[PDB]
């Protein structure tokens, strides 16, 4: 049941950066109410980074406790040590998740192979649905197609999260790997046209402030309204664009705490939306009806 | 103490990936025995990302004993979550390094304000000398010179290590900082320039493999011996190259290996340099006299 509009939630932290349970269940029932299909839980941009072990299963285990099997939960697994990739994963299954998305080792540089074999690794470990994810801008590695389509042969390997933003590659993972093998938007601004050419969602920020309108899109594009697509996505444009004038989730964050759904809170070294970037993120929620 | 040729020492493991102690002995005693200025243990060629913070302190404590306070050791303790960077480097101190290496965030991509706050946090929480790490390459991410300026007012902040490879980048950094904050180099192949430049030393992956030339060449280098640095620097450079014909530590490993020195040991993600690069390292070595 993995597909369409995934929000990529963010984890609300209280003015002292502790966890705050009241706001993550309103973003909960936020994506419940209005559509959203799935709900990605700590992944990127509910800052993986700078939470504990604990703090992390007890963020999956609220979300999936909460959801209670009517959307599915997956959740941010990847490390860039194999064993602790292995570690995370476990405790995400045996924790509710459905599936878990796991970003590619960033800062050591693997080797296609090595690539290979990390997630492999993991895939034969854990017994529980594991997608990939490819984002070249922030672990400064990128993995090819051709070890998409290896790995798209492992068993327990779903799909992929392709973020380059690059339509002519996303074609090219499409082109070689089976139906069975889902491929996910990781680009707010040009998911609609990689649904269009094949795609099976968008794992979005953008679905963060604009969860109705998201899915709505997702549908269009995934049922090949590409009329409907494009017309719901210009008309977000000005939003996916304001939603990274900062590092994600910076921006996101700032918005979701403009409309009452989140605390004042980010852990370093995030910062908060820095000063001179408020009005134009506030202008694109005004346009966008998000914000009145 | 900390300067010249500082080894950025990879840590042995035997061919189950367990931590190999008399291999780090020998290491040890090499650099101590062939002219070491100084070692970086647990660093990125140590392997950082896969060593349990059990492994971690172990490492840095067995170093620094065997050391016995002739020799600088600093250690790793960077992260991409602040919290996560205390306790690394209080970890660190709290086992007897004289200084830390602190790479910046990298996956998460903060602001430049965002890496301020980050060392500066870090400085303050723990006594103890901290060298900034720049090398966007693998971060995702690039420390300015300014953001390099205002950390260096801070009390602790020893230093930094400049690994871009653009001189441009390096002067600017040291035309704008104070003569107590000493600039490193992170580039194997321009050190020589970037010490000729002002730096004060070149935290090698090449000293590796040939402790003693590189001790020299730094020595040359930082003497002012423009003539002598370069001479024996285009004589190293065919081993500069090999030893990053794939992602280090990769090469050096296997460099190690062949000299009889570690096992054949890496952890996952990394793999074994594959096949096809094992002549032309060999021949960079035996042609620098490493290898006979």
């Amino acid at each position: 049941m993995i597909a369409g509009s995934m929000v990529a939630l963010v984890t609300p932290f209280d003015a002292q950066g502790r966890l705050d349970w009241d706001s993550l269940a309103k973003l909960v029932d936020f994506h419940l109410q209005d559509g959203t299909n799935a709900i990605v839980a700590v992944g990127t941009t509910g800052e993986s980074a700078t939470l504990d072990v604990e703090e992390h299963i007890q963020v999956v285990r609220r979300v999936v406790d909460q959801v209670k099997g009517r959307i599915p939960v997956i959740a941010g697994t990847g490390a860039n040590s194999t064993r602790e990739a292995v570690a995370l994963t476990e405790a995400a299954k045996s924790g509710g998740a459905d599936a878990c998305l796991l970003v590619t080792p960033y800062y050591n540089k693997p080797t296609q192979e090595g690539m290979y074999q990390h997630f492999r690794h993991i895939a034969e470990a854990v017994a529980i649905p594991q997608i990939l994810y490819n984002v070249p801008g922030r672990t400064s590695c990128d993995m090819l197609p051709e070890t998409v389509e290896r790995l798209s042969k492992v068993p327990n390997i779903i799909g992929i999260k392709e973020a380059t933003g690059d339509l002519q590659r996303a074609k090219e993972v499409i082109e070689r790997v089976g139906k069975d093998f889902l491929v996910y938007s990781g680009d707010d601004a040009t998911a609609v046209e990689l649904m269009l050419l094949g795609g099976k969602g968008n794992i979005s920020v953008t679905a963060n402030v604009a969860p109705r309108a998201m899915s709505d899109l997702c549908a269009a594009a995934m049922r090949g309204d590409a009329a409907a697509a494009r017309a719901i996505n210009d008309r977000l444009m000005p939003l996916h664009k304001a939603l990274f004038i900062e590092s994600n989730p910076i921006p996101v964050k700032w918005a979701l705490h403009e409309m009452g759904l989140i605390p004042e809170g980010i852990r370093l070294p995030l910062t908060w939306l820095s000063p001179h970037c408020h009005d134009p993120l506030r202008q694109a929620m005004r346009q966008t009806g998000v914000l009145a």
